[PDB]
């Protein structure tokens, strides 16, 4: 009788720059009943507790099949993880994916 929240997306590959990352990403296997209205994507720099997140419309991320994260600091370390938001909340998180910001 009850649609639930997505099942998670899949990481494929963080392409990096030095500031900023190509996060590459499949679609959730279930929207869990209804459709996926945004995605989210959480970092943090390796070693680090604090995460940082940002919010993404579903349509231009399902179509370009990346998010790009913003701020990151050069020669630095980070692990990625996305979520899929639909009408009942935020979904199942993504196993994280590891990269490095290149050198400036
Ligand atoms: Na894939």
């Amino acid at each position: 009788s009850h649609m639930d929240t997505p099942s998670s997306p899949s990481i494929d590959q963080v392409e990096p720059y030095s500031s900023t990352a190509q996060v590459q990403f499949d679609e959730p296997e279930a929207t869990g009943g209804v459709p996926i209205l945004k995605y989210k994507a959480e970092w943090r720099a390796v070693g680090e507790e604090v995460w940082h997140s940002k919010w993404y419309d579903a349509k231009e991320a399902s179509m370009e099949g990346i998010v790009t994260i913003v701020g990151l600091k050069p020669e630095t370390t980070y692990a990625v993880r996305l979520a899929a938001l639909n009408g009942k909340g935020l979904g199942e998180i993504s196993a994280a994916s590891e990269f490095k910001t290149q050198p400036v």
